[PDB]
């Protein structure tokens, strides 16, 4: 059990070693991030949310999130996305990323989309969808859609 983005993450299955890694931001500034590499699954606990989160190395594969409402639904959702390391987030960043006490790079990150995720979310990917039992999409602009939704994301009740 860990604490990211004032959620509490706790995994429920898989596992994970670090390696360290250099990455390109969309403004062009290099970091050095921890990678986790491995298929790790998660739940997410919020003040004002929940969620299901499965992964692998730089990927979100799946997350369900429930939610009050579309404000605490969208900071889980950018929570989730900035711990998948995916590069499509990583290439989403504008501006540079200073400092610092206090942050890590991961930190950094999301300090960055929290001020703004319009960006993250234009450039996530969005995928056509089935009908599932107490599931549906939730598009790039967070409203919802019973027919296509953010790649890998779907919102419960």
């Amino acid at each position: 059990s860990f604490s990211f983005g004032g959620f509490t993450f706790k995994r429920t299955s898989g596992s994970s070693v670090k390696k360290e890694e250099e990455v390109l931001t969309g403004n062009l500034q290099t970091l050095k991030i921890r990678v986790h590499e491995g298929y790790e699954e998660f739940t997410m606990v919020g003040r004002r949310a929940t969620a299901i989160l499965r992964k692998a190395t730089r990927r979100l594969i799946q997350l369900i999130v429930s939610g009050r409402d579309e404000q605490s639904i969208a900071e889980a959702i950018i929570v989730a996305m900035v711990f998948s390391q995916e590069d499509c987030m990583i290439k989403a960043v504008r501006g540079d990323l200073n400092f610092g006490s206090g942050l890590n790079p991961m930190h950094q990150l999301l300090r960055h989309f929290q001020k703004d995720a319009k960006v993250l979310f234009q450039n996530w990917g969005i995928e056509s969808i089935d009908n599932v039992m107490g599931m549906i999409g939730i598009l790039p602009d967070m409203t919802p859609s019973t027919e296509m939704s953010l790649r890998g994301i779907r919102v419960s009740k």
